[PDB]
């Protein structure tokens, strides 16, 4: 009993030349694609007005092929899972913050979160990093001016997620840019081959909170893109993945992993716990995270009776299933957020 998971790098937003080769290799192989993970860079687009959040040099203002799902006119063949990069609707994806649904089959993983499917544990972290904004908040609703900022990493997701490798194992974890230092963890004089310009940065190459978070939740699997670049590496257990970008055959690699039971996409009950206790440090939606609360320490009163009266509730306003919704993502952005105050005030 084995599922074939297809592992994505950069999309930007050629998305009908992936499910095109994704579509060619099930009925190439005969073997059948569970669904399909992505490490970012997925432009999505709406309509022209989402080029503003687009933070790409003038040659790359384009609408690419995403607006064609938003529309209805395409429709993705699988269940696509992904988080987000640096090339993106910035404005979209700060709505969907908490995750949503973009679109038919394409779920957003938001800022930060864990899922579970097929009886796997997937943890997500979106964006790349950049010093000077890591402590920097967000502010709601996204700014034309706040386009050079959105898409960086935050540090406050390392203690959102410092939790989650303690009840079980995490199997699948993605981030856009590499672990700092898991470069030197693989055949680098092969990859300095490839680019001779990823040995100026040598072992600094890479996110530092990606390593504190692959250090810390101890992963099967960790897949990342942004380079443009396939390369493998071995830190302890952790079966690092770099894909390429879509154009180039090397972006696509496929994980044969075992089935245990076919489970629909939902909801991660560790992070769902995660998500309501930390609710005072996000009450303010017009900036959030108040990092003047200690998200380490709000996560520090949960117990383990409290957790599962955090899922009922949870699943009678919200559902454990993730389900498709086709609201605005402004509204989702309010409907969410008001089903986990409502959640929290009820403990
Ligand atoms: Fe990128
Ligand atoms: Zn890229």
């Amino acid at each position: 009993q084995i599922q074939h998971i297809a592992i994505v790098g950069c999309v930007h937003g050629k998305y009908r030349e992936m499910y095109r080769q994704l579509s060619e290799y099930e009925k190439s192989t005969g073997k059948e694609i569970s669904f399909v993970i992505c490490t970012g860079d997925m432009q999505t687009l709406r309509y022209e007005a989402d080029l503003v959040y687009l933070k790409v040099p003038p040659k790359y203002k384009q609408m690419g092929d995403f607006h064609l799902y938003y529309e209805g006119k395409e429709k993705a063949p699988y269940l696509t899972l992904f988080i987000g990069g640096n090339a993106e609707s910035s404005n979209v994806l700060l709505h969907l913050y908490n995750g949503g649904f973009v679109c038919f089959n394409m779920y957003y993983l938001g800022v930060c979160s864990c899922i579970n499917i097929n009886g796997l544990r997937i943890v997500g972290v979106s964006g790349i990093y950049k010093s000077f904004d890591e402590k920097k908040p967000y502010t709601y609703p996204p700014s034309p001016n706040d386009v050079v900022s959105l898409f960086h990493t935050r540090n406050y997701v390392i203690q959102m997620l410092s939790n989650l490798s303690q009840s079980s194992q995490i199997d699948i974890s993605l981030s856009h840019d590499w672990p700092q230092g898991i470069v030197m963890k693989g055949n680098y004089k092969q990859l300095y081959r490839f680019q001779p310009g990823f040995k100026k940065d040598g072992a600094s190459l890479g996110s530092p909170i990606n390593k504190v978070i692959l250090n810390t939740l101890k992963p099967k699997y960790w897949i990342s893109g942004h380079m443009h670049c396939e390369y493998h590496a071995e830190e302890g257990p952790t079966h690092f993945i770099a894909l390429g970008k879509i154009g180039y055959k090397n972006a696509i690699s496929y994980l044969d992993l075992p089935l245990k039971q076919k489970t629909d996409l939902e909801y991660d009950k560790d992070w769902v716990c995660n998500l309501i206790m930390t609710w005072p440090a996000f009450s303010n939606k017009a900036q959030f995270p108040d990092l003047s609360y200690s998200i380490s320490e709000l996560l520090s009163k949960r117990t383990k009776e409290l957790d599962k009266k955090i899922i009922e509730l949870w699943e009678k306003y919200i559902g454990l299933k993730i389900i498709y919704d086709s609201d605005t993502f402004d509204i989702q952005f309010t409907s969410r957020r008001f089903y986990i105050e409502k959640i929290y005030n009820e403990l």
